[PDB]
């Protein structure tokens, strides 16, 4: 078992990139083209939970796939939980979550991304990499943004 945590401030709009998460995900291929190339809806609906949606992406050029269901919405924390169910990541991690949320309360405006994860083995990696990944995700849609 395995917990990772970062926060990132954006300049741009709060409110704005979390209903890019929350209800038009299929959007970040274009926001952030370099990263993910794919978000195609499998089964279910964009917005609701249950919702079983599939990326394709590249980290370090190295092309990859996550097939994820949309676990929460939470439109007071401005939060939202994606469960990985098959690609890539299983081969290294038993459970893998990712959430995101959107602080816009005051002058505070940033994105945290958490990751809970289960490794399959004990010597498998901190998934660190994919945490840079997400930031960088975050700073193309806020560049994009602005």
């Amino acid at each position: 078992s395995g917990k990772m945590v970062k926060q990132v401030e954006i300049l741009s709009d709060g409110i704005v990139f979390y209903e890019i998460f929350r209800y038009r995900l299929y959007l970040i291929s274009e926001m952030s083209p370099v990263n993910i190339q794919g978000v195609d809806l499998l089964e279910g609906n964009w917005g609701t939970v249950g919702s079983v949606i599939f990326f394709k992406y590249t980290i370090d050029g190295k092309e990859k796939t996550a097939k994820d269901i949309v676990e929460a919405i939470d439109e007071e924390t401005k939060s939202v939980t994606f469960k990985i169910v098959e690609g890539d990541l299983m081969e290294l991690y038993k459970t893998f979550i990712i959430i995101v949320q959107v602080d816009t309360k005051g002058e505070h405006n940033s994105v945290t991304w958490t990751f809970h994860y289960e490794k399959l083995k004990e010597d498998v990696e901190e998934p660190n990499t994919l945490m840079n990944f997400c930031i960088e995700i975050t700073k193309d849609i806020e560049t994009y943004h602005l």
